[PDB]
This record gives structure tokens, sequence and C-alpha cells, in this order.
């Protein structure tokens, strides 16, 4: 069920959702998400270069040939945010928490365009997030990242935990350069509660799985 598409993956995970792959170098693999909702297709994090990510817009064409209305990314690291020039090229609206915006230059990324903020449950701000559609952006506090957010894909199973969830067979939370060692176990179970039924669980750098990549990854976090 893999489609390759120059050097990028993309897999289908439910009707209107796809998985998209993009390597760096050994090689890594980063994934995010491509989101049809009625006439347009929403972007869940960039590939890891411009260069890859125009070749989604690309992929999109073809397989989707709907515009591209926004991105959401979802921390500013390289592999989330690495492409943000393909999208203002493209004239494409992008949104990151305003904490991925501060960080950004020291980060070595480019801002996105706009600012989401949260409420002290972590639920984005709605006024934040103008026509996010099936998006549902939630921030589960310091993990990953101290900027790190998540979504889950309403009207599906999907939630996406990004950099945050590690699948069950993970041997450790690598990469912890930025982490928040305290509060990481709390904002992996915050993900989980924020997105109590979702039973796919999308993430950065491993195929999907399911709900137990949540606990196992609470439970790594809890050694921290
Ligand atoms: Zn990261």
């Amino acid at each position: 069920g893999d489609q390759r598409f120059g050097d990028l993956v993309f897999r289908q995970l439910a009707p209107n959702v796809w998985q998209h792959t993009s390597y760096l170098d050994g090689a890594v693999a980063s994934n995010g998400l491509i989101v049809r909702d009625g006439g347009r297709v929403l972007v869940v994090d960039t590939a890891w270069t411009d260069d890859q990510t125009a070749q989604i817009l690309n992929w999109i064409k073809q397989e989707i040939n709907l515009p591209v209305a926004l991105a959401v990314v979802t921390h500013a690291h390289q592999d989330k945010m690495g492409g943000m020039d393909a999208l203002h090229a493209a004239g494409i609206a992008t949104y990151a928490n305003a904490l991925s915006n501060q960080l950004a230059p020291q980060e070595g990324m480019v801002a996105a365009q706009h600012s989401l903020t949260f409420a002290a449950n972590g639920w984005v701000e709605p006024a934040t997030a103008p026509n996010f559609g099936p998006l549902k952006v939630f921030y589960p506090g310091p993990g990953h990242t101290s900027d790190n957010i998540t979504v889950g894909i309403d009207g599906t199973d999907i939630a996406f935990g990004g950099c945050l969830i590690k699948d069950s067979k993970a041997k450790s939370l690598g990469n912890l350069g930025d982490a928040d060692t305290e509060h990481y176990a709390a904002s992996a179970r915050a993900f989980g509660a924020a997105f109590p039924k979702a039973s796919m669980i999308v993430m950065s750098h491993s195929a999907p799985d399911s709900r137990a990549a949540i606990t196992h990854t609470a439970r790594m976090a809890d050694k921290l």
C-alpha cells in the first residue's frame, strides 16, 4: 500500500487521509499527514527539506488535485519544519504553536505565518486555528520539545503524536536533545486522554501503531 513518488513515500490510512514520508541521510524517515476536507487539502508537517516538501505538493496535485488550504507544523525541528519555504513559495498559509515560531530562528527553521495559542487544558484556542476543518490541535505539555503539538483527525480513528509518541517496540524516546524529561510522561498521557477513542496513532519515526504506543512511551518517559 506504499506509493513511491520521487524519493518520498505516501500511504493511504483512511479514505481522506494519507501519511507522507521523507528521508534524510543512516537514512531517517519522518512522517506527516495529508487530509482531504471537501474541496481542499490540509497538511500536517513539512518534509525534512524544501525540495522534498515541494514534491509533497506535486503528489497532492497528481493524486488529489485540490488546493492546499493550510499546513500546520508540530514543532521547530528540521523533520517537521525544514520545508517551510516550499509552502511559503506556493502561497500556502502556515500555522505553528506561537512558541514554535518564537524558537524557529534559534532552531534554524523559518517561522510559520500564523501562531496557535492554547487554553490551560491544552486545547487550541479556536480563533487561532481558522478553518482547521477536521484538524483538532492539542498541546499536551512539554515532552519531546517544549513546543510540541499533536493533531487529531476528526471523523476518523487517527491521531498524530508527532515526535512525542514512539511506537510500542521503541527502545528509546530519542531524540531527547531538546526534551523536558520531567513533564514528558504527563504530556504523553495527556495526548492519550485528549484523543481517547483514537485507535490509529501516527507518529514521526514509526509506522502507525495502536494506543499501546502512547502507554509504552509514557512508561519509558516515567524512567527519565
Ligand atoms: Zn523534534
